[PDB]
This record gives C-alpha cells, structure tokens and sequence, in this order.
C-alpha cells in the first residue's frame, strides 16, 4: 500500500507549479490527486517548492506537532504553497473549495531512513 510518504508527496507536493494560477486551482487538484474521491477532504495545504526543498525540513528546527508528537519540523524558510478549504456550497461528490495563495513557513512531521515528511502539520 502507498507509503506515508508517498501519500505526503500526492497530498501536499506541487513543484510543477510556483503558485496557484487561479480560483479553481484547489477545485482541479484536490480532484486529480485524488483527494475528493471517497470523500471531499476538507482542508488541504500545496507546496509549491522542489521535493528536495520540503524533505530538507525534516532537518530544520524541531518542534512538536498540533497533536503533540515530537517528530515535527518548521522550515527555516517561508514557502510558497495554496489553501485549499471546502467552501459552503462543497457536497460530495462536487466537492468545492476556496483557494488562498500565501508564503509562509511550513511545519511537517517526518519518518523512516530517508528521513522524509510524512504528514503536513500546519502552515504558520
């Protein structure tokens, strides 16, 4: 079954684009990565960094996670990455979401040898 950190990568990586190009970025991806297939997930953050970039968090400064594990990281630098959050008239299976562009820090939790994000945290 996928990895945790495959799931991470499918979930919350997009190094093919540098920002969100439009209103129906989050609507687009949140299909076509498969996010919206059981369910509409509800909220769910794209980073639009090099893979590279994001696993390097996992060597950046330790902090713990919202749930309390201490296996977190903050990046050092700021982002680029898009909110996406379910707007009111999202119901399954037209899921519907609201787009936010910003630049800001992540927090990612990491796992395994390569030691590599496995859950997205927070953006902060």
């Amino acid at each position: 079954k996928e990895t945790a950190a495959a799931k991470f990568e499918r979930q919350h990586m997009d190094s093919s684009t540098s920002a969100a190009s439009s209103s129906n970025y989050c609507n687009q991806m949140m299909k076509s990565r498969n996010l919206t297939k059981d369910r509409c997930k509800p909220v769910n953050t794209f980073v639009h960094e090099s893979l590279a970039d994001v696993q390097a968090v996992c060597s950046q400064k330790n902090v713990a996670c919202k749930n309390g594990q201490t296996n977190c990281y903050q990046s050092y630098s700021t982002m680029s990455i898009t909110d996406c959050r379910e707007t009111g008239s999202s119901k399954y299976p037209n899921c519907a979401y609201k787009t936010t562009q910003a630049n800001k820090h992540i927090i990612v939790a990491c796992e395994g040898n390569p030691y590599v994000p496995v859950h997205f945290d927070a953006s902060v």
